[PDB]
């Protein structure tokens, strides 16, 4: 296990053959009122693009997932609801250790009226149509609030 | 756009502030089977256990992501299938670039007795089951995989 860069959001180290990139863990939110879903999106450098996806951000030192997801909900949407932890993921375990923890957010109030980010509520049937058609991209996240939609919320 | 390292799955680079890691794109591939779901297992340094995950790989040189798809189902399971491509999402646009183009194969058959990799058939609904109890853990692609069967293979 060397290590061949200590950055900000990741490390970069080795271990014998293998590659691995460290990174913080995540959360992210699925909300949804009257239909829309609540997904969001910004410029996105690593990418090239700005892809569709739903509140989310690392989790911060001193924080577990609950309560980050609450920041990152209120942070970039300026919304507060009743969350529920649901499933977590590892978004790519052949090269990293970033691990998501997904909450559903439910009864949302705006907390905030000040919130880079772009707020976009959209019918997940839309999204995943627009998708279909080449018209936008999704993050890890995006795509399983959508599909999470598709399968408890309907 | 500055490289600090150029490996064999990724290279590190720098945009100003940014931290990128480049990767090359992947393939994962959903299949069912008398219920069951086609799952894999195998040992990832990364995280340091064995997720739950479904038949996935990079793309390789000259493939494209039918080809690749085509290529990760024989080489892990040693099936092959008619393929359908369902949608895309980048793993964690975040800080990389690495995207995952999904597919559904259908009318498995066996074209190799000879598929590291442990093949693991298991109804989706225990997969969450399990991973809800904390007994096992899921890569994005075996998450994606049970949330899609919810939403639209039942
Ligand atoms: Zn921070
Ligand atoms: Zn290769």
């Amino acid at each position: 296990r060397t290590y061949l860069y200590r950055g900000r959001i990741l490390n970069l180290a080795l271990e014998g053959r293998y590659e691995i990139v460290e990174h913080k863990p995540a959360v992210a939110v699925i909300a949804l009122r009257e239909g829309r879903m609540l997904f969001v999106r910004q410029m996105r450098p690593a990418v090239g693009l700005a892809p569709l996806e739903i509140p989310a951000g690392l989790i911060e030192p001193g924080e577990d997932p609950l309560e980050a997801a609450r920041r990152q909900l209120a942070e970039e949407t300026g919304l507060s609801g009743d969350l529920t932890y649901l499933f977590s993921y590892f978004v790519s375990p052949g090269f990293t250790d970033e691990k998501t923890h997904v909450f559903l957010a439910e009864n949302l109030k705006e907390v905030e009226a000040h919130p880079a980010i772009e707020v976009v509520w959209m019918r997940p049937e839309e999204a995943l149509e627009r998708h279909q058609r080449g018209e936008v991209e999704f993050s890890a996240t995006g795509l399983v609030g959508v599909l999470y939609y598709h399968a408890f919320l309907r």
